[PDB]
């Protein structure tokens, strides 16, 4: 009975496991219930605080993964499997995990909270790339990550109703953060130094906590890796979500009360069968069920909220990876596969834009093609492939990030930006995909430090540097080494200068304008072009 | 005769001429200046196509430049060499249809290839008599026969009541064509090869050359063609029949005036009245607001130049085309508010948006917005220096560079030997402000070899550069290849292809080949922007 592995949280006692990390041992506390299982009549509803428990609750292992679609594009393939649920699937999945230094911090420690991604239809805290042991050991951090409801279970809404008000996935996230205010001290965490960090939909989630007042007293700083609450994919209008819910009801055989009561009767897997039949539109970033603009959690659209908000006392780290759009190309855009070099024809390129920008009218798509064509080599299949990747990356991530970072700086937030450029040596996707969406996380989390993973010694140093940026940001609001002098400094992103940095193996490099011209195209022109 | 220099007495179809032995830097040249090629287009002849000049008797004194066609004289900057150099340098008169000839001295034994110059001036101005079109250097140094003609400009040249008998339109181009005819018949008397006639022009002159390439009755009168900073396609070079008619009418109203009766009235108005009102037809704030330009008449121009360059066959055609580094700058001072020759012309963003509406007068609210998008450097959206340069760029690109880019494109695509350049040398002698860079018109003085006149104060390096360019031009005239068939050590000038889009830089350094004539931006102007005016 190791007393370092025993904690008393409000709901009672917990027994963690001692995990080993490369340079020492860490205390883990995996699968802590933070809410009553959102099951049965609770499906679609706001999460409720977990009731207290007798005895010593075992928290030595990861709990179930929230119920979700499992990816079968590339069966057995490491590139995809690594994002797939690695524990049993269950509607009962509202559990968080805590990693702390072993022995537990003598004084209150900066807490990072991870929110995973997966476009609000997938994901799990238990995935290997979010293993919080390294940041716990090396950087002496309290690292927390929670499961939240994805897909229909978490984001299916019939706006304005009692029994499916929507955004409950985001509410799960909030309850985890509430749990952290009330409990993290018991682990050595400092509740007054909480930093949220997340990727893709996790980043957008983080973003939505920035934009929702009730969340704002649960954290102090935020990191948005490769995702935003604004942009084409992160939200839906009240009207449109209601529509999507209704067509799913109809699709499985079902007054709001009545329509929901029916859905609740249905096996979880029945709902997943038709998750991907609610947007018959050949989108890429479909996912039918995403946070809804509800006039509640989201008091207005993110664009609107972002435009008007006051971000006076707020530090934020935002970035993108070199090749956001490559990964998504293989998932429905013709001519793109992991197996060949995917050198597409020009006709395919025009075809792809109609998929990548499904919102685009003929003229709009025309413009996108006009902007992204290299008119010096308009036919070269290499440029058209790389272009297609860019159209998607930029439209869905890079520009939304640029736009967000812009407004936050404008409105008094303190912003740091990066572009992530180093392709992992262990990467199992083809070369042409470059540095794909998702492939910075393994470095931030510190995975190369595990020699058993065969990461190059240079990568193991890079990871250390990134870990030190993140935890430094977490500690102080400033990614920069607070007593190491001349490494080149990471300057804050300002709308004036527009400085970001390249995160790669070469030391920091300051660049200006994050796709300045191209983001101008997406952010200022295209909107005006579609409407009128 | 008797006592006269016998090298200076020549006979042409209209009769006898006496020329003048002119001193050029490296030796003498023969000039026959102010030969009439047409019956003076005065009185009942105004607005009418030219009639060939009826033979005269005795000897015509062809020793001095003749009258310049009646045109508007610029007074934006009085005293200023920068503008005065383009102003008429002879008397203004409707009787202006004369041409000039420069030949070696003595005139050569075998027939030399002929170069015919069509001057620019937006179709509203110009003279073959300006100092920058002096043929003496080309004649002397390159052994070439150079001809330039006067052709009617403004209302006199281009006021059209399309479909009418009394004002058909395009008479200015017909003046040009008659001069080419005159060359076919008579140039051998001067030692000229009518089997080898290369047209060259600049700006509106370029456009004119272009339109000769496009007007079949003209093709049999020349063999090669050069277009310097100008094209027949693009926004300023032509007008739809309807529009041309509207303008002609509105001008008739302005001077106080059944097509017959209307023109009959116009013909009664003094030349000066017509000039005094030719600018007031478009209050329409605009730079390349020339009211009277070539009309797409379904005759001289069978159809729009845009159509013809896209559908015509150009197998048998070698073309030289280019632009200067700063086509637009010049134009900004003629009514883009903020821009002056006398200061740095640093402008605000407000003035930029303003300038884009004047520069692109035909642009909808949305399209203008698009121009601003593409031209703003969003890294420094507020930089006076950048915005100033962007505005130059907009005007230059829209009116000259992209049309030329397009022209070079469609032609090479339809089987022509196209040669492309960008001229990047600023005259040491330039009187325009530093910020204007290498402006529109300021290559001409090099092609013509002016630097060789040591009294003009050009640097030695410039003197050498001028010679280099004169070789390029005359080589092209001679062979359809600007490259020296002898010296292959020096860098080659590759044809422009749709494949590789190769052009060369003309500057004090040897030829550098570049790919892409403003490729991305000209995509904007030539491909995207049109569709943005479709709904
Ligand atoms: C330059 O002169 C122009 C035209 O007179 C004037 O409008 C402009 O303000 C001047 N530029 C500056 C800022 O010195």
């Amino acid at each position: 009975e190791d007393p370092q592995l025993l904690v008393r949280v409000r709901g009672g006692q917990l027994r963690g496991i001692r995990l080993k990390a490369p340079g020492g041992p860490v205390s883990a506390f995996l699968g802590i219930p933070f809410a009553e299982p959102p099951v049965g009549s609770r499906r679609f509803m706001p999460p409720e605080p977990k009731r207290p428990w007798s005895g010593v609750l075992d928290a030595t292992t990861f709990q179930n993964v929230c119920y979700q679609y499992v990816d079968t594009l590339y069966p057995g393939f490491e590139g995809t499997e690594m994002w797939n649920p690695n524990r049993e699937l269950s509607e009962d999945c509202l559990y968080l995990n805590v990693w702390t230094p072993y022995p537990r911090p003598a004084s209150p420690t900066p807490v990072l909270i991870w929110i995973y991604g997966g476009g609000f239809y997938s994901g799990a805290a238990s995935l290997d790339v979010y293993d919080g042991r390294f940041l716990a050991q090396v950087e002496g951090a309290v690292l927390v990550s929670m499961n939240y409801r994805v897909g229909t279970f978490g984001f299916l809404a019939l706006p304005g109703s009692r029994e499916a008000p929507g955004n409950v996935g985001l509410l799960d996230q909030r309850l985890a953060l509430q749990w952290v205010q009330e409990n993290i001290a018991a682990f050595g965490g400092d509740p007054m130094s909480v930093t949220l960090f997340g990727e893709s939909a996790g980043a957008a989630s983080v973003g939505m906590h920035i934009l929702s007042l009730p969340s704002r007293s649960l954290f102090h700083r935020a990191v948005l890796q490769s995702g935003t609450p604004n942009g084409p994919w992160a939200t839906v209008s009240a009207g449109e979500a209601r529509r999507r819910a209704t067509l799913l009801a109809r699709l499985v055989g079902c007054n709001d009360t009545e329509l929901i009561a029916c859905l609740r009767t249905r096996p979880a897997q029945d709902l997943v069968d038709h998750e991907w039949h609610v947007l018959p539109q050949e989108s890429i970033f479909r996912f039918s069920f995403v946070p809804v603009v509800d006039g509640d959690f989201l008091s207005d659209t993110p664009e609107a909220l972002i435009n008007t908000g006051d971000f006076q006392d707020l530090q934020v780290l935002v970035g993108v990876v070199k090749d956001e759009g490559s990964y998504f190309l293989v998932y429905g855009v013709p001519g793109f596969s992991k197996d060949n070099e995917s050198l597409i024809s020009r006709a395919q390129f025009l075809a792809g834009v109609r998929i990548g920008v499904p919102q685009a009218s003929d003229l709009a798509a025309e413009a996108v093609v006009l902007h992204y064509t290299d008119w010096l080599h308009p036919e070269d299949p290499t440029h058209l492939r790389d272009a297609m990747s860019a159209v998607v990356g930029d439209h869905n991530v890079v520009c939304p990030v640029a736009q967000l970072a812009g407004r936050l700086a404008a409105q008094g937030a303190r912003v740091y930006a990066y572009i992530f450029e180093h392709r992992a040596s262990t990467l199992t996707w083809p070369l042409w995909m470059g540095v794909p969406h998702g492939y910075e996380i393994e470095f931030i989390f510190g995975l190369p430090l595990d020699p058993s993973l065969n990461y190059t010694t240079e990568e193991r140093i890079f990871a250390q540097r990134l870990m030190k940026y993140w935890t430094n940001f977490a500690r102080t609001g400033d990614p920069n080494d607070p007593r190491d002098s001349k490494s080149p400094q990471w300057p804050p992103y300002t709308t004036a200068a527009q400085q970001y940095v390249s995160l790669n193996l070469k030391p920091l490099e300051v660049r200006r304008g994050l796709r300045a011209q191209t983001c101008a195209f997406w952010n200022r022109f295209l909107p005006k072009l579609l409407s009128a």
